[PDB]
């Protein structure tokens, strides 16, 4: 589990339950190549995106579908989506946990990068 | 203005407004004194709380009643306020923004401190 | 583990590891009386701090040691520490996350709470 | 100014001078088309990246360059950079203010979304 996606409704104090999570990895080309998706489980987390041999060093994009969240919750939300963009790897392999906090108006991302 | 205070809503993504902004200094028998107090404007700001003279070295604690906010806005709240408190002018004097960013179950503050 | 508190560094990356944390909780008279203490473990989580039976319905307050932690990475930060003040269990029993992100000048706290 | 762009750096207590801010328009074939960029300000903040007639309803990213400005200072950033997409004038023209407050391994960004 070299990359773990972790997400918090700041309004209700609670994890964020079945919101879409899209990885996606650059290219030689620069453009991005799509690398893993799912949807976080009612711990808000979302496990098992990939694995050691699978996630080499590049540059990776996490966004997050805060909208679709936001919006089934009755709420019409600033973003379109929380995006994380990251070099990995880059010195060896490490283990990532992405965390996003959200409100309507709002959100942080936070990574907490360990050494397997 | 050595000291501003600066608060949001990350709800509703709007300036908070006439929320209750009080401040106080650790006294030496280490309880809180006092110090100042206001609502903040439309814009979200509460200036004008001390002045260049008054504000010396010291411990102080900002306390927002953000619970209050929540309430008037019909959303229950995590925290009972958002207290910031800080040591001020340890290199000499300075002008301090506290600002604080207002969920109903978590708030950020962050202090810009210039010149 | 009605309440457990996790807190990290956004500096870093990192849990933040043997911080100091102290719980209080608001007395009769309206005094604040400790409640319980102890320090994060190097996943930067404190557990343990309380029992079902213990923590009855009042009036909390987490303060986490802040200034140390920068103070022992050579930073001067600008708080003297992160607080987090709330009613807990009025509504029956919770269990509270306290998270804590920490920068030296800017901290956030969030609560996650669930029905055990 | 239909849109402001502010930043502060969370680990300095500062506002960030002199960071890169670009601004794109979601094309219709759906690429991102560039749309203002400018510098932070001393202040930290870059005004005058738009006007009224130009700022049309439509999806808008703003990308700040976080990684040059954490190289600037000799720390090691996780991030890339700090990007906020979001859908301009939903409900009709406003003023945006785009606040971002950075720390190394950590952002947030905030909405500020006012008449
Ligand atoms: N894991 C705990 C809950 C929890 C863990 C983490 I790690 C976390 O991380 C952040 C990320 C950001 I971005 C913040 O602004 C803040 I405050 C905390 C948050 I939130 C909550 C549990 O449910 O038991
Ligand atoms: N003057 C404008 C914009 C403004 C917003 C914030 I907000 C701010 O400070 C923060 C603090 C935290 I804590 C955050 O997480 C973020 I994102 C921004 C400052 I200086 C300026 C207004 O507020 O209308």
């Amino acid at each position: 589990c070299p990359l773990m996606v972790k997400v918090l409704d700041a309004v209700r104090g609670s994890p964020t339950i079945n919101v879409a999570v899209h990885v996606f990895r650059k290219a030689a080309d620069d453009t991005w190549e799509p690398f893993a998706s799912g949807k976080t489980s009612e711990s808000g987390e979302l496990h098992g995106l990939t694995t050691e041999e699978e996630f080499v060093e590049g540059i990776y994009k996490v966004e997050i579908d805060t909208k679709s969240y936001w919006k089934a919750l009755g709420i019409s939300p600033f973003h379109e989506h929380a995006e994380v963009v990251f070099t990995a790897n880059d010195s060896g392999p490490r283990r990532y946990t992405i965390a996003a906090l959200l409100s309507p108006y709002s959100y942080s991302t936070t990574a907490v990068v360990t050494n397997p």
